[PDB]
């Protein structure tokens, strides 16, 4: 499924180029343009484990997701992977736990050591 085939041909987006996060774009945005750092970025997601369980989404609360990129107020491989993301791009992200929430999780939903899934469209983006 569709994790699987980030495994199998996901682009490695990481500095260290250790396989912790990988993208596949799903399709393609508009422009040249990607995100700055202190930017509101506005997205649609829906997330999982790896392994089909904990499914959540953005929808499910009617708005979009908003956050300043860059600054640590997600998890770090969204700030990775929405840096590199176009105005309309949809984008599938694998994540292993050094990206995400690591040993500590993010209890009771998220347990320790967990490889994430997320697809991911960012809607638009805007410096403050
Ligand atoms: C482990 O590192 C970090 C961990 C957590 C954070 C905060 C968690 C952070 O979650 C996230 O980074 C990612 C990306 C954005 C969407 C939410 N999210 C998730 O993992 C969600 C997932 C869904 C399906 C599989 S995982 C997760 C849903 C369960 C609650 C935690 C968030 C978060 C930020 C802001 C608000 C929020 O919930 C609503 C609220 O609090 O009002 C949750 C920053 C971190 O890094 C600097």
């Amino acid at each position: 499924g569709a994790p699987a085939t980030v495994t199998e041909q996901g682009e490695d987006i990481t500095s260290k180029k250790d396989r912790g996060v990988l993208k596949i774009v799903k399709r393609v945005g508009n422009g040249e343009e990607t995100p700055m750092i202190g930017d509101k970025v506005y997205v649609h997601y829906k997330g999982k484990l790896s392994n089909g369980k904990k499914f959540d989404s953005s929808h499910d609360r009617n708005e979009p997701f908003v956050f300043s990129l860059g600054k640590g107020q997600v998890i770090k491989a969204w700030d990775i992977g929405v840096a590199t993301m176009k105005k309309g791009e949809i984008a599938h992200l694998l994540i292993k736990p050094e990206y995400a929430y690591g040993s500590a999780g993010s209890l009771p939903k998220i347990p320790s050591n967990a490889t994430l899934f997320f697809e991911i469209e960012l809607l638009d983006f805007k410096g403050e």
